[PDB]
């Protein structure tokens, strides 16, 4: 039976998809696309601000009902939980000089220097697919020395999460002169496949109710006027 009151967990450091107002209020994408499938559902959700570490362990303990923070789907997790459709895609992209002929292949990067951050997704896709054949590849302990390095003409390319480097990089005035190069790297092995409301795997009826929900205020074309108000390209993908 569905929940009376859903709770949805969600860390509130991630403009722009959770974070919270000078009122308190939580505000982002997350939170419209949640605040709306719980309008289409007909049912009462409650925002309960958590650490992203414990709100798969919250949501198991039932202490959540469902997890909207920008989680991927990622086999690891689908293993633990279930997924609604997925709500918006988390790829990463090349970022590089404005006017840069620099395409995601390996045929393009050979010769280049990618500067990737250490321990992230973006190294683990790189060194798999692109440092065992020659690119050079090197990784940063820090993302600032990455964007100095890129500035510098130290490195001729970065690869790094897409919405991270438009909200933070190329949005700033150090970001001016730069540009993604090429289309973003998709691959459900390093980056899951786009990000989705977790929920517990036995709770099949709240996530047939997600998934109508979602569903219907994709067609109506609530989708794209709510993403309109932070993005200016396609955070859906495909």
């Amino acid at each position: 039976a569905l929940p009376q009151t859903v709770r949805i967990g969600t860390d509130t450091t991630y403009a722009p998809f959770s974070s919270k107002d000078a009122k308190g209020e939580f505000i982002g994408f997350d939170i419209d696309l949640g605040n709306e499938m719980c309008k289409r559902m007909q049912v009462k959700c409650t925002w309960v601000a958590s650490d992203f570490d414990a709100l798969i362990p919250s949501l198991k303990a039932k202490k959540i009902d469902a997890i909207i923070s920008s989680l991927s789907i990622t086999d690891k997790r689908q293993q633990e939980i279930a997924f609604s459709d997925k709500l918006y895609a988390a790829d990463s992209r090349l970022i590089a000089a404005k006017g840069s002929p620099i395409q995601p292949t390996l045929e393009s990067l050979k010769g280049k220097h990618v500067g990737v951050l250490q321990g992230s997704t973006q190294e683990a896709y790189a060194n798999d697919n692109w440092r065992t054949k020659g690119v050079d590849v090197v990784a940063y302990a820090n993302q600032d020395l990455i964007y100095s390095d890129l500035t510098a003409g130290r490195l001729d390319a970065a690869l790094q999460d897409e919405v991270a480097a438009s909200e933070g990089f190329l949005k700033q005035p150090a970001g001016k002169e730069y540009a993604f190069a090429g289309p973003s790297v998709k691959d459900k092995k390093y980056f899951g496949d786009g990000t989705g409301v977790g929920l517990r795997k036995d709770d099949t009826e709240l996530k047939a109710a997600f998934d109508k929900a979602l569903t219907e205020l994709r067609q109506d074309g609530t989708y794209d006027k709510m993403a309109k108000k932070y993005f200016d390209f396609n955070v859906y993908g495909d």
